[PDB]
């Protein structure tokens, strides 16, 4: 519904219809559903469609030659003949712009020849001034139609490209899925489409500013003559300078992005790390990392911002130095400055410099934004895009020394489970993707009958309710739905969540844990109720008793009847499993906020720099308007001198005041625009290095009481804001308002009484404006809201493309994605009609002052001079488009002044101890590597409760302990509390110094710390091991060869030196593992705590990290967190928190000798023959080291 359809013209015109909702916004806060829908043209699938019509003929055609196809063609085709008619508004009103100052100089006129007593001049002055005044209100509506048209041309192109581009995403081939990653995609709509919105403002300008200069030389001609050549060689002489500085601009931010970029996944990483950073005291080394980016990046950003504040002050002084050069070769040749002559020919050049020195110059600019972008789009649009199998093979690479799947026939019916089995990258998953069809045979065949379901191995959940995520389309039913949650060991989590199966879920499950997000995912693929169900290990995702038991009601009894291929190392399931197909090396082995106050302005700009360069700022800021308006005065005051004059004017003194004046205009506006960026840069640069030093010593805590996105959101986007967008808005804002007051105070100082019409006008004004930004920073609300699920469903989507891909949902997920751009485009169409709403009527009070400032000057003729109603009314015209910008611009500086708000409460944040004391051990301590507790109680916060009570133990030198409790017992709570990762209560003694009376590097770097999951770093492998670049290589090697992973290294071509990917996927989980040990392996330590460093692993790999604990840290005493308590079974003693007390610690053979140890019953839980296992273990070490 939209009354838009409704609306009479006037109302189209001027959004009439838009009132109820401001009503509704001034009486209560505006939500998603007082929002009125697009129109058919602006629908995101029609509006697509097209463009992607033309972009296959363009391809075709390219095709039928041997040329690359070309993006920019198929735009131009598609959309010029719409856009080219919008040209009719820019002929129209550039036409009425420069024959307004025409009226203009036949009003000023009336007082060059002001008589007492002639009735009919006073008519006709009368009769031009109304023909000013309605050449404004033209100028105005036509000025609205036409940015309010572009802006809608703007987010068309925005629309269409962006579907496309989704379009494209679902069709990439795996090829292409690997050099692409989700981040790059994500980045073309969330940054490069972006630009699209600002290509279409100033196109028409390419032509018009051109023809209207052409027009102005000629009118300038019949004007002054021949001067008018000095202004416009000025003026050819900044378009290629001009145009010079858009395009280097858009150079060194197009290359700007790529440090931007490593930053932000550099702090990604850390920020998703940073425990693991602490732990290891590695913190130096991203310190100095960030440190290095961060100082590249701000240099480059340092240098772009002076190029665009140089082309901001270019536009600022041009039309000064312009008039500047005409005025002074005019009065060169012998003539004389006149009220007249001078204000029409300033007004001509107020044109020419809008839409030569600013439209012009900002055309080039964002065309070349756009090809970079068009470029980018692409290269990513040009990417390349019963069961039976027989003598099966292909590739991935065909650069590779084989194939990866090779000489695989296989068959299997319904009734059957088939397991796929075998090593880590056997191509199993590779094999389910190949009878998915998604790997074609190199040679060989597949057939396959009715739908496949394919369940990914990693969980994939998207935006929506659970239940949406589950149904994924298909309708609600109680029985199949029962049925479902009940198989998929479910049900009790949707029934103890309060809004049930209508949680609304996050951009990646985030509120979900990982089982929950994977029985989630699988009661998806069993929702479907398929034929083929491809598993590819759904069990991974759970625990192991749920693994089972998915297993069996899942599995067994819901997929009772079907075709399943499960890809598994649960063999131990699989007596129940029809047949079982091994691979190796891909070959068959076997088969069978919103407000801020004063005080935030004065930390953002006191941030920046000291106070005394403020000062200077503000008043080199006042001193720029003070001498621009004053030139325009002089020039005033010069014309109001001469015509009180033979003799002539000294041109000495006035051209050389003339001069000065200039100068200085140039001079201050130049250091003006200069220092802005340099004060609010230099602002952004402490502010971060604050807000990152925070961060670094903030406490763990912090990190739990926010998710990462949203800290990660305050280094991106309001970071982000602060270096780009930010300054060059307040440099803005700053420029119009100051031009505002100017304008405003010639007026008043001209005519006083125009002080009376602008009390009520200005109450008006005040009233229009409070009763607009009630609902104009709601609308900003829901745009940000609406806009934030698009790049979700992308990512979502790019991350399940496999099952979307596979269940043929293509279609309804593009529908689902033109439904959130749609959304977003009723929230950026409110956006757009309510900003020209507002725009239009402050156009209009500002047309009553120019009205006013016109008749009333008319009214008054006795008491002015031609000079005086020529400035003013040339001011007064000015305010016309400048005023609404100043007073939005106003409201965007306020609408970022959020992002500072955010950033600069991080930079006061509660900090950990300090990491050095002024007591500092010796380089040998600790000499020993005896820890005690002793009446330690630990809690996670002040206001929490004690997880840990009571915690006493002594661990001398020798001994290895292993540390064994329920799920929350307090486990992770005594790494917690060792690493003093939160401050414990009571004494922790280490070689006879407390802990406590020691900085926190100083334990901490002598304690190494084996992570749950291991994680790898972007940079060499050498980094990997050893960030401070201390060791020998001989030491890495020696490490790499006891690790096992030298072969792989030296296979790779860079050896060490090889670039790794951020998740470490060039290797295996395994591998990962091994480089974690490494890292513990060079760094010679008392003692190592191992956090559960098995519990997951293949025995046939456990027993080889078992066998390298044994080797090389015998001498080492250990603390081992583990469930599996064969890792720890031959350790000296063992502790077991009960919940939060210590409330066992002995010789692991005594506890079990012991039946009622709480030890004894957690062995007993694992089974008979495991607890006989462990237990005979455990007796028959003890016995050997009573032995010895
Ligand atoms: C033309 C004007 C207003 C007057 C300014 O002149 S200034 O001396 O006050 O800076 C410059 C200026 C800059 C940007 C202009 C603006 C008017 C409104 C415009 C055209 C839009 O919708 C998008 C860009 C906008």
């Amino acid at each position: 519904p939209n009354p838009l359809r409704n609306a009479n013209l006037c109302s189209r015109i001027f959004f009439w219809w838009l009132n109820p909702l401001f009503k509704i916004g001034h009486k209560r806060r505006l939500e998603e559903d007082d929002m009125y829908s697009v129109l058919p043209e602006d629908r995101s699938q029609h509006l697509g469609e097209e463009l992607q019509g033309y972009w296959d003929q363009e391809v075709l055609r390219a095709e039928k030659d041997a040329r690359e196809p070309s993006l920019t063609k198929a735009i131009i085709k598609c959309y010029w003949k719409s856009y080219v008619v919008l040209g009719i508004f820019t002929l129209i009103e550039e036409s009425t712009r420069v024959v307004q100052p025409i009226i203009l100089g036949k009003i000023i006129g009336y007082f060059e020849n002001y008589d007492p007593s002639d009735s009919a001049a006073l008519y006709e002055a009368h009769g031009y001034a109304g023909v000013l005044s309605a050449c404004t209100l033209v100028l105005a509506i036509l000025h609205h139609l036409y940015f309010y048209h572009v802006q809608c041309a703007g987010m068309r192109l925005r629309v269409a490209m962006c579907h496309m581009i989704y379009r494209k995403a679902l069709r990439l081939s795996n090829s292409a899925m690997g050099k692409t990653t989700t981040g790059q995609i994500v980045n073309l709509l969330s940054n490069d489409v972006n630009k699209f919105d600002q290509v279409t403002i100033f196109l028409h300008f390419l032509w018009a500013g051109p023809l209207q200069a052409i027009v102005v030389t000629a009118l300038l001609w019949m004007e002054i003559g021949i001067s008018c050549l000095a202004g416009m060689a000025v003026l050819i002489i900044l378009l290629p300078l001009q145009s010079c500085i858009g395009k280097l601009f858009s150079s060194l931010r197009s290359k700007t992005a790529a440090f931007t970029d490593t930053r932000i996944r550099t702090m990604n990483e850390v920020i998703t790390g940073i425990r693991i950073i602490k732990m290891y005291a590695w913190e130096k080394s991203f310190a100095d990392l960030i440190t290095n980016l961060r100082r590249k990046e701000i240099s480059k950003i340092l240098r772009s911002s002076y190029l665009r504040g140089m082309n901001l002050a270019s536009f600022f002084v041009a039309s000064k130095i312009i008039v500047f050069v005409t005025f002074t070769t005019y009065v060169f040749l012998g003539n004389v400055i006149t009220a007249s002559r001078v204000f029409v020919a300033v007004s001509l050049y107020g044109a020419v410099r809008l839409t030569v020195t600013l439209f012009f110059p900002s055309a080039v600019e964002k065309v070349s934004e756009a090809f970079v972008s068009i470029r980018r789009i692409k290269n990513f649009l040009l990417l390349d895009e019963i069961v039976n199998v027989q003598d099966f093979t292909a590739f991935w690479d065909k650069a590779s020394d084989t194939p990866t799947l090779q000489s695989l026939s296989f068959t299997v019916r319904p009734g059957e489970l088939l397991a796929v089995v075998g090593p880590v990258g056997a191509g199993k998953s590779s094999l389910l993707s190949a009878v998915l069809g998604e790997l074609p045979p190199n040679q060989g065949q597949v057939s396959v009958h009715g739908r496949i379901a394919y369940v990914s191995q990693q969980p994939w959940v998207f935006s929506g309710t659970v239940r949406s995520n589950i149904l994924f389309g298909k309708k609600y039913e109680k029985e199949r739905y029962e049925k479902v949650i009940k198989a998929c060991a479910l049900k009790k989590d949707l029934q103890l969540l309060e809004d049930g199966d209508l949680t609304m879920i996050g951009d990646r499950g985030t509120t979900l844990s990982g089982g929950q997000k994977a029985r989630v995912n699988l009661a998806r693929a069993v929702y479907q109720d398929a034929d083929i169900y491809l598993l590819d290990d759904p069990l991974s995702a759970v625990d192991a008793e749920v693994s089972r038991h998915l297993f069996e009601l899942c599995i067994c009894q819901a997929l009772h009847e079907k075709i399943r291929i499960l890809v598994t190392h649960q063999l131990q399931y699989l007596k129940a499993a029809s047949q079982i197909l091994i691979l190796k090396d891909g070959q068959m082995v076997q088969k069978g906020e919103g407000k801020v106050g004063f005080k935030a302005y004065k930390n953002y700009f006191t941030a920046g720099a000291h106070w005394f360069i403020i000062i200077f700022l503000i008043l080199v800021n006042l001193a720029a308007q003070v001498s621009y308006i004053l030139q325009d005065w002089w020039l005033s005051y010069w014309a109001n001198q001469q015509s009180a004059l033979t003799e002539k004017l000294d041109l000495n003194w006035y051209l050389g005041i003339y001069s000065g004046l200039t100068a200085s205009t140039v001079l201050f506006g130049i250091v003006r625009s200069l220092l802005v960026f340099f004060v609010l840069v230099s602002s952004s640069q402490t502010l971060h290095n604050q807000m990152f030093e925070s961060i670094l010593r903030a406490p763990v805590l912090f990190f739990d009481r926010n998710p990462i996105g949203r800290i990660l959101n305050r280094f991106s986007k309001d970071i982000g804001h602060m270096d780009d967008l930010l300054p060059l808005t307040y440099l803005d804002f700053i420029q119009t308002f100051l031009q505002v007051i100017g304008v405003v105070g010639v007026a008043v100082a001209v005519i006083p009484w125009i002080a009376i019409p602008l009390v009520p006008l200005g109450i008006v004004f005040f009233v229009l404006r409070r009763y607009f930004l009630e609902t104009s920073r709601d609308v900003k609300r829901l745009e940000s809201t609406t806009r934030s699920p698009v790049f979700s469903h992308l990512s979502s989507s790019l991350q399940g493309l496999w099952t979307i891909r596979a269940y043929k949902a293509e279609q309804r997920f593009q529908e689902l994605f033109d439904s959130h751009q749609d959304l977003h485009s009723e929230a950026w169409f409110l956006f757009l009609t309510t900003s020209r709403w507002f725009a239009v009527r402050l156009d209009a009070i500002c047309a009553v002052f120019v009205i006013v400032v016109a008749f009333g000057s008319l009214i008054l003729a006795k008491t002015l001079d031609a000079g005086q109603v020529g400035l003013a009314l040339s001011y007064a015209l000015t305010l016309m488009g400048m005023f609404q910008w100043c007073v939005r611009q106003s409201a965007e500086v306020e609408n970022m002044m959020i992002s500072v708000e955010r950033v600069i409460e991080y930079t006061d944040l509660e900090k950990e101890a300090p990491w050095e004391y002024q007591k500092r051990p010796l380089p040998s301590w600790p000499h020993e590597g005896v820890i005690i507790f002793d009446n330690v109680n630990f809690s996670y916060s002040l206001d929490g409760p004690l997880v840990l009570k009571h915690l006493t133990a002594l661990i001398k030198s020798k001994e290895k302990v292993g540390i064994v409790g329920r799920t929350g017992a307090g486990k992770s709570s005594l790494i917690a509390a060792l690493f003093r990762l939160s401050e414990p209560e009571g004494k922790i003694w280490i070689d006879k110094i407390l802990t406590t009376e020691i900085g926190l590097h100083d334990l901490r770097k002598k304690m190494s710390i084996i992570p749950q999951e291991p994680v790898l770093f972007t940079g060499t492998m050498r980094k990997n091991l050893d960030p401070f670049n201390e060791h020998s290589d001989e030491e890495l090697w020696n490490a790499l060869e006891e690790v096992q992973l030298k072969e792989a290294i030296e296979d790779l071509p860079g050896k060490m030196d090889t670039e790794l990917a951020e998740s470490g996927s060039n290797f295996s989980v395994g591998q990962r593992q091994l480089v974690c040990l490494a890292r513990a392996i060079l760094r010679k330590n008392r003692i190592l705590i191992i956090d559960e460093a098995t519990a997951n692993v293949d025995p046939r790999t456990d027993e080889l990290i078992q066998k390298k604990i044994r080797e090389k840290f015998a001498h080492c005493t250990v603390l081992t967190i583990a469930h599996r308590l064969n890792t720890i079974i031959d350790s000296d003693k063992i502790m077991v928190l009960d919940s939060g007390r210590l409330k066992e610690y002995d010789e692991p053979y005594v506890l079990l000798q012991n039946r009622d140890s709480l030890f004894y019953k957690m062995v007993q839980q694992l089974g008979k023959a495991e607890a006989a296992a462990l237990t005979e273990t455990a007796k028959q070490v003890y016995f050997k080291r009573n032995y010895p």
